[PDB]
Parts: C-alpha cells; structure tokens; sequence
C-alpha cells in the first residue's frame, strides 16, 4: 500500500517526521497526515531529478519550508532548513519525501529513506 509505506515505513520508524511518495509527474501518491506537496512543487522537484540547475542555486519548496540544496544528483536531492531538511530520492517510477525535524539525527533520517528506495526499486518501483 502506498498509504502504509507513508506511515508505517517512513514516518512510523521515527526517523521521519513527515512523509510523502510521489509520481515522476510530480503528483502525490500517499502523504502523512497533515504533509502537504503540491503540484507545481512536485513537478518542481521530479524536474530537478533531471536536471538541478534551478534548485541548486535557488533551493526548493516543499509544503512551506523553502530549502536549501545540500546535496542534488539523479538519485538524491537533500534540503537542509536549520536544524531540518528533507531527504528525496527518486526511484524507478516514483520519489521519496522524507522530511526530519531538529530531534532527528539527519545522518538516519537519509540512511532510511536511501534503504526504503532501495528495496522498492527491488520490488520495480
């Protein structure tokens, strides 16, 4: 289940506060309660998966919190707000949104993000 993913997988590990998997159209398949990617948002970052030269030098939105680019390849783009960020890596057919707060270490925020990735593309997505 996408919504399972979301809230079991991600947020419910606690190594993520908020959680969202999207569509490489930007479209949201499943969120966390409360979390909210849009569109043009969405379609923002897929396009940055492909090429990362706006978000690089201008960071990105994602529900309200602009951040800035850490990191920004063809499998991950990292943001970082303070003490926060967000970890997206995109997968086959879909990305990952993972974002933490100042109570989560980042380093395992990205190391369970990366490894769910990891095992959905596994299973050809």
């Amino acid at each position: 289940s996408w919504q399972t993913y979301v809230d079991t997988n991600l947020v419910g590990t606690g190594a993520v506060t908020q959680a969202a998997i999207l569509g490489l159209d930007g479209n949201t398949w499943a969120t966390s309660a409360g979390f909210a990617v849009t569109p043009a948002q969405g379609t923002t970052l897929a396009g940055a998966f492909n090429n990362a030269d706006a978000i690089r030098a201008g960071g990105f939105d994602l529900a309200g919190v602009h951040y800035v680019t850490l990191r920004a390849d063809d499998r991950s783009i990292y943001g970082k707000k303070g003490s926060s960020g967000v970890i997206t890596v995109k997968t086959s057919k879909a990305i990952l949104v993972g974002v933490y707060n100042e109570k989560i270490q980042p380093g395992t925020a990205a190391n369970v993000v990366e490894k769910l990735a990891d095992y959905l593309i596994g299973q050809g997505f």
